[PDB]
């Protein structure tokens, strides 16, 4: 059975045989759409029991030997059978380095939520499964940060840590992100730094973090192995590449005393992997523009700079049928590229990003049978329809390998003391 | 299964009982969202209805119509049941109560989940012109719905209801997708003059008939067909098509551009469903928000695509895409289309201001209805998504009846 998605701009129609080779679900059904929902609880992670493995087991190998055109080879009987014992044995499984590799590359390709994904094979893998302490994280983590940081020209990267086994040694990043500025509430209930970060700064500060209280102040890392209580680590300041924020035509931007980090390094998901999960998995690439200047500083719920940048535009800001928001959003647009490019540290426009998704999406179809797209994620949050994803009808589904939400580790954690 | 729904911005929980009710589908699956898709089968509607599927449509939509005005299970209620049946049984078709046509198509309009707009949705000027037997009569129809509607720029929303369908054979259609919209014509070198869009439809009139002025805003004539025959051309007297010329409030330039847009946004080809009745010519019309025109008919690539000179007559850096020219472009061309219209009191509305008033419609129909069906890739505003309150709405989609449901363009299907 094929499926069929036109782009409305280019009158471009490709067809789509890979959904067949879905398994998990979507939420959706005939007589409703969740397509809007943030987390389908289905989109979340209950440790797996051997009746369920192996058939998730197979399923992944079967996979693997396909993309390595190996599949029904010996090598592929054999670790089926390898695998499958031990599985009787000890009720889990280990990834071979090869497979762990492949695993990951395609968690990324399958995330239909991300725009990013034509650089997917270019992931750099660092295997943490030999980690067992915090401290052994916290080393391995700053590896990562420095080499995906490597001066500002950004590489890809993934560090991955032990699965989960029976879900009470689980290796978790309590941080959202390793790099993320703290957001402190006063007493007067206004908010200093990133409004995001409120509660995860208040654990870090009842575990013991001796807080700036500035307002761009890096979070420790709270970092769990093998299910003990988290400890703090403060991740060296040589190695947090920032770029101050200004802009290209008003001197005064800079003044507004803005920066950011230049390393997105998404630490709170989870990677499953022919049934085995890896409840800490931190990944990063590079921004698009938007993330920071349309999301983290003009987001109401974050730095909501947009009145004090419109205020020194000068804009009416009365009615908001002067759009005087819709302005002001562009010029910090226009300046988080402008400070990011001037620095040389990574960085890609929506107008850029979407245009390569598109041409990936098309090369996905021919040469896998589709590519799962989330368009309410996929379309820039400002400037939708003039980037081409915007006309592009695209299929939402859910392959394995993938990423998955999980819950916060402080609402599900049994604390030693 | 008594479903919620989140705001992301507010932490507001809406809980949703309405979904329940759903009778049409939604083109996913557990398997594969098609939230995306233009154009889901479900969503269009030879496929004439038997005797059968008939009744419980009508049934479905007399026992909420008698809900409605407090009267389930009640005398008329039943006796309206048992009168609609008989003429079921016996004509095979039935037809609506003045009432039940307003409500229908007051609730068809409350029940698009794709329109923004909805909050305004019992507000709705019905005009029963089921009597209509020409297209002269269509034409006289529209032409007083259009006056009515425009009211001299303080725009009120209306529908006009053409005689439902029969057999298909007897259909009444309004060729024009929307009532006022302007000509496209192609080029000896390739290009486009006006609207890319119409260039089909533009072609279609004048291989029928219409003399082109060939100039950049010529409005389309209206292409009605009546009781299945042939369509008739026919000009929209002018001085009821109100137009806007867009100018700029910083950059006196920009009246140069030369551009104008209608006040008048009325959409013509879909086909309106109550209790099972079918009427594919039901022109309908409200006021614009401002990024209908500036944002997707003005800066969308295959429509005006105006964005090049604006943004040169700006001065801006087209070099790198980076320079942002584009996004920087595009918010002076919808400041401007709001000025023009408010500057000359025509109605019009801007995206922040329409998705605040659809996060209280939604409030209000989860307070009062239990739920609101919303299609979030239509109601986020094609610029400036995120800093608007709708972006942060999660929203459920389903599809209750009555309903509005596209259909096929008539002249693939006009026995000519
Ligand atoms: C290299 C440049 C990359 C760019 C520009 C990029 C961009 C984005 C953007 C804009 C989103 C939407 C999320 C939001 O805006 O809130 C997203 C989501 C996502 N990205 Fe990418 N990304 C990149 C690399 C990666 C990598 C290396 C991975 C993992 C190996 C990844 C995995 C994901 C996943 C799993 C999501 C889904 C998040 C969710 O479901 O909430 N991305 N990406
Ligand atoms: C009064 C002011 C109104 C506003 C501001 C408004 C706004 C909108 C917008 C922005 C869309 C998205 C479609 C697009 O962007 O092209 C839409 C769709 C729609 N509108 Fe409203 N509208 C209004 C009145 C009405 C009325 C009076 C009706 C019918 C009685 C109606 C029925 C619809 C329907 C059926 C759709 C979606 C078509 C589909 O399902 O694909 N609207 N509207
Ligand atoms: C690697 C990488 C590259 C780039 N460019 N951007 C990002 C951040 C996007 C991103 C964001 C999230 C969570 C955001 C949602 C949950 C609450 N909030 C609304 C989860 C990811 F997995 C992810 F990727 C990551
Ligand atoms: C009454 C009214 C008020 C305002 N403000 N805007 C509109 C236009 C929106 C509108 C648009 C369409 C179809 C457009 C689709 C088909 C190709 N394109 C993507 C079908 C409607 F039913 C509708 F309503 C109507
Ligand atoms: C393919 C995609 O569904 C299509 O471009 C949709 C997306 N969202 C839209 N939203 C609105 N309001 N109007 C549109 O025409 C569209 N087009
Ligand atoms: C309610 C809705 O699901 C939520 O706001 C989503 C919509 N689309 C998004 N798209 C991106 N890229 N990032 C987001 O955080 C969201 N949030
Ligand atoms: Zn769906």
């Amino acid at each position: 059975r094929f499926l069929k998605v036109k782009n409305w701009e280019t009158d471009v129609v490709l067809t789509d045989t890979l959904h067949l080779k879905s398994t998990l679900e979507t939420g959706c059904t005939e007589h409703i759409c969740m397509g809007s929902i943030m987390l389908p609880s289905q989109h979340t992670r209950d440790v797996r029991t051997k009746d369920q493995l192996f058939p998730l087991a197979k399923e992944f190998l079967d996979q693997y030997y396909s993309s390595i055109k190996r599949f029904g080879s010996k090598a592929h009987m054999d670790r089926l059978e390898e695998v499958n014992k031990e599985i009787e044995s000890t009720s889990t499984y280990q990834l071979k380095d090869t497979e762990l590799i492949y695993g990951a590359k395609h968690a990324w390709r399958n995330a239909s939520r991300c725009v990013g994904r034509i650089q997917w094979s270019k992931l750099q893998v660092f295997d943490a499964r030999d980690c067992t302490t915090a401290h052994g994280m916290f080393n391995y983590i700053c590896n990562h940060v420095k080499y995906a940081t490597n001066k500002g020209n950004l590489r890809s990267a993934i560090t991955i840590f032990p699965q989960r086994t029976d879900g009470k040694h689980d290796f978790r990043v309590w941080n959202s992100q390793l790099i993320r500025y703290a957001g402190y509430k006063q007493p007067d209930g206004s908010t200093l730094g990133d409004p995001a970060n409120v509660q995860f700064t208040e654990i870090c500060i009842q575990q013991g973090w001796k807080a700036p209280r500035g307002r761009f102040d890096v979070l420790p890392l709270l970092l769990q192995a093998n299910g003990n209580d988290p400890e703090l680590f403060q991740i060296p300041p040589e190695l947090v590449l920032e770029v101050p924020i200004r802009h290209p035509k008003f001197d005064w931007f800079k003044d507004l005393g803005l920066k950011w980090y230049g390393l997105p390094a998404v630490s709170n998901m989870l990677l499953e992997i022919g049934g085995l999960e890896f409840s800490a998995c931190p990944f990063s690439g590079w921004y698009m523009g938007t993330e920071i200047g349309v999301r983290d500083y003009c987001d109401n719920s974050r730095y909501n700079i947009l009145e004090e940048v419109a205020k020194k535009m000068d804009l009416d800001m009365r009615k908001t049928s002067s759009l005087w928001k819709d302005q002001a959003l562009v010029e910090i647009n226009i300046a988080v590229l402008y400070s990011f490019q001037s620095d040389k540290v990574t960085i890609v426009d929506h107008h850029s990003a979407t245009e390569s998704f598109i041409k990936h999406m098309e090369n996905e179809y021919r040469c896998r049978g589709g590519c799962p797209a989330d368009w309410v994620w996929i379309v820039p949050p400002m400037s939708g329809s003039i980037t081409p994803v915007f006309h592009q009808e695209m299929l939402n589904y859910r392959l394995t390998p993938s990423f998955e939400y999980q819950p916060d580790p402080w609402n599900t954690h049994v604390w030693k003391g």
